[PDB]
């Protein structure tokens, strides 16, 4: 499936076509990729941070057009975010579910927000 | 009743007179436009888009003066939204559905809000 | 008890000390005073819109301290917004209830939010 | 050539069909009525600062829409507010000037901002 | 260099892929629809308040990301500006400006702003 | 335990990192440093003021993050306003619990929001 | 020729009866209070940081309603923050500079902005 | 004389620790990372979009508190924005001028805006 990044950085094809969400994807990635080099607190904690924030973002971006799909996309932030507040240290599993993320959930927005 | 404009363009015998109401209303006959020439899934996802921003938008514009009517008004909202969320087809329904509400429950909150 | 001026105007010894609050209420005067010269459906509708506008204003600067009294105060503003919905023309009544509303729920508000 | 208000208080005769503005309008129309019961620098500070705001929004209203007639409108608005800041006590003549500015400058930019 | 839609109303092959600027746009597109019509002030001024407002958003969209061609871009906007305030009944000439303004200067914004 | 300063006035060794946060760290040191002074209604409600409004606005920036420990540091804060809205002239306690409050609350979101 | 507080914390007799502009003149005080302690960078930067911050927020304050005193009101907020800038270790100056700044110059704008 | 990050990443020892600041770093990194990888003109406007709001967004920031570097901070920003409007592909020199520009030049405003 869709193939992780190694950098694990964001590129071009992650694109929303969503300048502010795009610019947020960005920064997320940017989390991840500390994290997998070392899972400690603080790292966790910028990710964490910007993970919800972003997380929040979105989910206002898409209620302000009564986005169709809004509750399962609610639904799998949730997940992730759970995942953050009880972390395993599983890095290549948050890796690949966030690209994941943006490829087959955050894409169903484009257009819609 | 309420005659339907060919082509179906907004005119000043729709004003509500709350400009940016009135502006945000000229997008969404638009979208309903080509969603009759062309009943393709990115146009639906157009109206899908502009109409729930503007349902909403013109919902906190109602509430920012605790419009009376509000919730006659929202049940009018969810309605056609629902219509566009399980989609049929009948775009003529759609065109008399929105000459309609604006004439008929977007005038009711006229000085009102 | 508290004098209704009249004219039915706003005057200095109805200062909260927020300007904003306080030229929100001059132009709630103005509503009822013109609903007391003309009862009509349209007076009726400019008073319901700058009441409910003011009643909502007032109420998220009161949250936004967390006013320890909000909840008495808004029993208070919706008392008003039901008999605005229920009018009679009890244009006497409407003066001052508004006058007792400013110099005795208002006024506690002072200094607090 | 327009009617001074007796008592000087606004009338639906004066709407630009702005709500904001409407009421703002009715705001500064009270500091004129009470600085004409009492010439004092309380009652002109007060009109001062409602003018001085009023004046403002309007005129950022204007310069949204790009409005075509700014300068000799702002022309106008300096001209009130340097008689303010150079107060003679001519209460006769502001009562007509703003009764006036309303009736000729502030409509001309009716539905074009 | 472009074909002028008929009827004269905003299309898909219009898209800027910025949703705001691109309802902006349809609502533009109404406007001069209209003045097509019928050339009249009422028709005229609201195309021109439609037209100031959107030509000052898109320069303030264009600033926030420091356009490199926002300069360029601005006195083309106030060449169809000035050609709305100083208007000839050139209904031909303002059909084809703005359809090719919209894909030869605006398109050049596109993924910069 | 943590050292209650004298005077009681805000110093670096709070710090959050958060500028916005901790000037307004600042103004309800201020509050408590006058309610110390003088028990009194004015002194009590300014600090009840700035108090709730820092609280909110702090559970306003947590939220944003979707902060783990959102309800903890609520629970907190309700504690501490209940005591101003319960006041037993303790400004000893009051003392204790806002230093250590910002030390091992406060400190607890740092990085976070 | 106003008294300089010791402590030098902002007091009630400082009120401007402006909510927002009082509560940064506390923090305002605070940054000098520990300038005075320890004249270091840091105590200069914070403090520094926070007339810049709280000088211009007042200076929108005064142009939302095109205060009259304005021009001479910034030559006063320029001339502190050059001394802050050309910073001679001043300790006492600068606390009665500031002390009747407000007292003297920001009092001027009570019930004027 | 900061050594350059392989891959082109923004990491912790960049912190200016204002969050969306060291947010904003963090995206333009990936901007210019990519644009090394393939200097093409889409990477190319991904950067000079994120360059041109970054140094916007900064120096409001730096507005804001009036910081008193603003002007010399404003001028090397200029340089960065200039060199990516006269693109000769030197991407070499785009890795040390950001990586020295936020590591001498941001870091100077740390607890100053």
């Amino acid at each position: 499936g869709f193939p992780i990044p190694d950098p694990y950085v964001w590129d071009p094809s992650f694109r929303t076509f969503y300048s502010i969400i795009d610019d947020e994807h960005k920064t997320l990635f940017n989390g991840i990729f500390h994290l997998a080099i070392d899972d400690n607190a603080d790292n966790l904690g910028e990710l964490r941070r910007c993970t919800g924030k972003h997380f929040l973002n979105e989910q206002v971006l898409m209620q302000a057009s009564q986005y169709q799909f809004y509750d399962e996309h609610k639904k799998e932030h949730e997940t992730f975010i759970h995942a953050l507040d009880n972390w395993k240290g599983d890095v290549k599993w948050a890796k690949s579910w966030y690209v994941n993320h943006i490829k087959t959930i955050d894409f169903k927005y484009k257009g819609k927000i």
